[PDB]
């Protein structure tokens, strides 16, 4: 396991049909290994300098650090917003066959 | 975009709401950009000796690196408890315009 | 405050039942200080040339990058999974005697 090879991505989506899309599609595009979906989620940030608190749905996505820049590019393409929260953390240390799984099913087409 | 410029911190609250009163406060404040409430927790851990389970929110919230020790500043005063639960894990990468508008909404 | 001492791990787990035998076992053992169980995840994934969407529980552990090896050996010891999803990644900053709680906890 190299350190930081891997990468665990943040996404939020506005409610759950638009997460699983999107989740379903950087599966099967390979762009990712999984996507854990947390719903219920309530978000809050400024916008047009009023507080807002919306209803949301998180995506937590494990895939090689190498892929999060198409990752991200995709999920701009595709993404309800206009401006999309992606961001990626480094994977240091985790289970030696779980990491090679992540590289594997993501790698080479 | 600067890595390890924005982090993601992650703040254990005893309730909803405390933690959306938290929430609201460090974003008027500008101590954060968003924050995300994430309700019906459980955490386990040892006290005096012993396993405990509490019910509890987790917030995740995005801001500057470099904000980090006012957040947690911040969030130490306005407690319910003594020991407040606040680590913070750097953004290597992500959506250039989105990190950059966690830079500007929180700006100096 | 020592960067990246202590680590944010994350196990996902087919259930309530298994995530919190495991969470009260890593406490228990001091490999770990604290876990909070995320209920009611959906984890998607591709398995045998199709999408599968499953009911899970996410499990987020802070313990110290120095036991994450031996967090990991034991959760893959008894996780009923097969090869189980362990990651984790590097606590930079937060709240010191919270973080120093950490270290006690697990204590070498």
């Amino acid at each position: 396991y190299v350190p930081g090879s891997v990468s665990a991505a943040f996404v939020t989506c506005p409610n759950e049909k638009v997460a699983k899309e999107i989740a379903r599609a950087v599966v099967e595009k390979r762009l990712a290994a999984c996507v854990n979906l947390i719903p219920q989620i309530t978000s809050i940030y400024e916008w047009k300098g009023k507080i807002e608190e919306d209803s949301e749905v998180l995506m937590m996505i494990k895939t090689q650090s190498s892929l999060v820049p198409a990752l991200t590019e995709f999920v701009r393409s595709v993404h309800p917003y206009e401006v999309a929260e992606v961001i990626a953390l480094p994977v240091e240390q985790g289970n030696p066959p779980y990491l090679h799984w992540v590289h594997q099913v993501t790698e080479s087409v």
